[PDB]
């Protein structure tokens, strides 16, 4: 070599920060090409729970009517007496082994039910971690990303420097040393950019961590609290607190007495979401406990108070007039408020 | 004679009152038809104003909240004194008044709208409540009739045997009257039973009426079944540590501490909530999970208000680059956002 | 006895119209008790075929995925190459035992789905046989009621006759064959209501076998050439044949240059239903091929051509500007419309 | 001199053009930045035409319909003429020219609404346009913006090599000179790439407009998939006598004979009809069936008009008592009915 050791004091800075530039490059493939699988593992993952999330929630439905059809009691005692129903001289008896078959695609059911839930629950975890660590993935990206500009910075500013070191001449020495000075400036301020980085990135997430020092009530207190606070309910008029105003046995006089907030003048069932609307009641197309459920068929209608919610196809209610019935009870026990012949069902919401 | 006066009268007693039932029948039944038909045209009335009630009610919040939303109204008072440079013919400021007069105007028509529909529905409450009364008098009237009308039958066959002849026929006619005097009693033993019915029935409604939601609820639970769907959910940890700080699954896990450890993407939260046991809907309640999905990542929050289905608040982590807990937005539609379509997660 | 010969054909008459009348009420205790068990019949599979409905078309799905994921062509050579993937010195290989569970998995899926598809098969005659014979059972109760009506009044008049003949008495025998010759023409008058009953049934049943002498569109015609005819499309006004009122490139221009039909001055795609509609188009959420489909995000939104459906969450569209590509084509394939960055899906329907 | 005058010249011209790009990129965003404003403004303004537009047309046709539905207009004139009966005081017809003067004041106030939204559409459209216009002339003074820096650059260093000294100094900045025009090359040669792309890549969307629906449609089914769901269908019977004489089952056969032979009570039409392979929906189209679910017996009829998605027409059979195969109700809204909850059946 005719390497002399100032150049030699150059070249190493110059191999030095080359190696911790290559280090970051490195690790950013690395991390690109982790998050690019994991984040296919995830959507491979996020469809296979779509799938036993429907298949679950769809055999529960089978298996609860199906535990409701064997577990009547006024009509399970009949199939009972149906295996029994056979001793002597009836031909040939086939009820009794092919209960066998119903009971085995029960516990089938139910043991397939059974490693759904396992299914879903492991492939919970693993998407979850997967998750979680492409985020943190992303975080580490970004902290190489501020790395990357400082340290190609001041490799400029480094190979420069040995481009100095080599040159055989007075005249270019002294450029390229007005060059390093120049990179030097520059490599500095990129190092002042990435200390402002992990200055704003620390402090950000104390002010998000701190942001979690609160609970749903006093989030909710600040919205009534703000200038943008529910007033609407402010402009509404103050009901009669009996059902007077409703013939006895009516299913509006039924509707009033257990739910006196409603109004007392809003005529036929029919038309109650309608004149809540305009009273500025909030109404809504899913059933919630409490609510007045308004059935409106073109004609008279029908309404009721929600007693019992499972989904927007099975509700309960209590109601008056109901198939002749005018007394206020419960007439249907579970039922479908979409599928009757009241027509189409809304509900009124309390607030 | 004077024996007959006194049959006589008997009969136009009897005839007096079966008249008075029969024009009282024709009298309610056309009184009902009209107010039927009053009803019928006060009902397409209120629907007409409700629509524009609610609508007019939502034009009015958009205007004036845009005219005044605390840090835009600042540049409203500078448009005028920004209006005023002298370049050349000023049009800004007298245009400014044309659109208080059409506000003012809107309101104006919304306060009358709200007064037109309370009067028709007392209105329309009365005539419907007026009809049913009615249906109930004419239902009492028929019996009634039913058992003057056998009455009458036995009076005029007793005039008739006062009359004579005589024959023959006064013992003829005697059978016949003690034959519709049993006829008469029937009747009216028959409209006895009736009221029988119709009272004690009223009484069985009126003691059904001696309740509340509360112990409605109660009956339900009591029951064979009875809510027991929500016994098989599971113990979530109570804190957000699975989800990384800053996200909003962190956020939403925070503020409703009941959600899951490992739901994933906000976008999914809805499809693992079911499958927990959850129930899922389209209407937003306050605390519930709101969980928008968008074929990717997607998005969840907690509904802090809601107005209506088109318009409510929420507190989130993570909404346009703020990794915060709180409120971002404000009021806003939560169905046309870009992160999606939107499902609510309730608690119960 | 005492009884004359008189007597023994009126007590005749009388037993005869009664074993008639037993007759009629023993075949409608008959019918109405079939019925009774052929609608709990019908309950039972109707319930039964929602089941296998559902169970069906989540199936259909399930195994249309998985032939996708088994039928890629891209993705499946290395499928193959994963078996091939282990020979000399491996440790423990268990990739190639696993490809054989998730076959037999998948062919055990669609052998349900068989035989799902021949339950529900012949669970649909034996019902939509149970139907059918309760509706003709209930046409013959209709016609048992009316002949029951007559034989009664017959029976009546019959048993006044012998009451005559039995008569020990001169001013009796007087007074009930007044009461018969009443009874007589009450049984008349039942009779001719029986006549003009069967005269009635007879003639509608021709009218209404005569109104299927008809089509679709003809039946469509006819509502057209009515007064009431749909004439809020005649308000539409003329629009361009070019998309030149949109900038090139944009999706604003990609759906008028496939769906000239639609408007000029439109906007943002997101506003386009809301224009649409009140140029007196007609809008709903369900897609059909040859909408246009509008996306609102509460900002500029997207519009795009329906060019195939499956459903309502599976369509493919042909559009511009989607990703950052302005040419127009198809870029997604099959997606739902309804789960995108680009909001609230509305269609835009041509009639 | 006269040396020094060409090279400041040439800085002067150049910077002229420097200053003019500069001056246009601040006149295009400032105007890009207002016309986005007006944009906004008139978007919420059609947005309010249209809300009113399509609820007053609702409004206009539920009116002067019920007062002049063939039938009951004959009652309308007789009114007048039963008004008229001198008991004591009318003021029914004085009244009925009110009704009228609402009703042509609501018809002129349509009129104007569609007038203004028409107006405002061309004038957002045209905003909407100027805008993306101005951000591709941006686009494109961002790059000569760069070139001409990089000409005046060079410029300015003839100009310092020609005022001289001399040195010493004369020599260096030449060999500078030659160093910024080396970069003004470089700077154009971008430029030049810059405008090769964005020609080539209009001419690709340009070319990709050469197309139309039916080619689109087909490229789908030319693909790997392509619907191939309606393959495996099954062939029904043509007539239906697998359905009792004037029920709706029996009169939907008749009319869309595709339907199924075995599909039962119409409220279960949809649930054998998607197990068939048959797509379902909740929006009307013309020669669909619709399948009404009571939770009972139901109701199957075969749409024959649209409007909306709550106004249709249908031919049915059995409807109220009437079991011909006919129109029996006219327009109406089938999601309030008695029969319950509405689903279509399309026929692909
Ligand atoms: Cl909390
Ligand atoms: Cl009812
Ligand atoms: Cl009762
Ligand atoms: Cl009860
Ligand atoms: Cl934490
Ligand atoms: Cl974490
Ligand atoms: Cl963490
Ligand atoms: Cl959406
Ligand atoms: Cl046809
Ligand atoms: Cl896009
Ligand atoms: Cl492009
Ligand atoms: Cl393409
Ligand atoms: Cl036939
Ligand atoms: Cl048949
Ligand atoms: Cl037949
Ligand atoms: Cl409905
Ligand atoms: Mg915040
Ligand atoms: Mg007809």
């Amino acid at each position: 070599s005719n390497l002399t050791a100032q150049q030699q004091e150059a070249q190493k800075q110059v191999d030095q920060i080359q190696e911790q530039v290559s280090a970051i490059q490195a690790e950013q493939s690395n991390l690109q090409a982790e998050n690019d699988r994991l984040q296919a593992e995830s959507k491979k993952l996020e469809g296979e729970i779509t799938e036993l999330s429907k298949n679950i929630v769809s055999r529960n439905q089978s298996l609860e009517k199906q535990a409701r059809s064997a577990q009547t009691n006024g009509a399970v005692t009949s199939y009972i007496n149906t295996i029994v129903n056979s001793k002597s001289i009836t031909e040939a008896i086939s009820r009794v082994a092919a209960m066998s078959e119903i009971v085995s695609a029960n516990n089938k059911m139910l043991e397939q039910q059974k490693a759904d839930k396992k299914a879903i629950s492991e492939k919970q975890v693993a998407n979850n971690d997967a998750i979680n660590t492409v985020i943190a993935n992303q975080q580490k990206l970004a902290d190489d990303a501020q790395a990357l500009t400082t340290k190609q910075a001041e490799l400029k500013a480094a190979e420069l420097s040995l481009a100095a070191e080599k040159a055989t001449a007075e005249g270019e020495k002294a450029s390229l040393l007005e060059q390093k000075a120049a990179a030097e400036a520059e490599a500095r301020a990129a190092a002042v950019a990435e200390a402002a980085y992990k200055e704003k990135r620390a402090s950000q997430q104390q002010s998000v961590l701190a942001s979690a020092n609160t609970n749903l009530t006093a989030q909710v207190q600040a919205v009534s609290e703000s200038a943008a606070a529910p007033v609407r309910a402010k402009v509404r008029p103050t009901y009669s607190t009996n059902a007077s105003s409703y013939p006895i046995g009516e299913c509006t006089w039924g509707v009033k007495t257990l739910a006196p907030w409603a109004g007392d003048y809003w005529g036929n069932g029919a038309q109650w979401a309608t004149s809540a609307a305009a009273a500025g009641f909030r109404t809504g197309s899913t059933p919630q406990v409490g609510a007045i459920a308004c059935w409106n068929d073109g004609g008279y209608g029908h309404v009721a108070v929600v007693t019992a919610v499972e989904s927007t196809t099975r509700i309960q209610v209590s109601e008056s007039n109901y198939a002749g019935n005018r007394t206020i009870g419960n007439h249907r026990g579970w039922f479908n408020p979409t599928t009757t012949s009241e027509g189409f069902v809304t509900y009124i919401y309390a607030d």
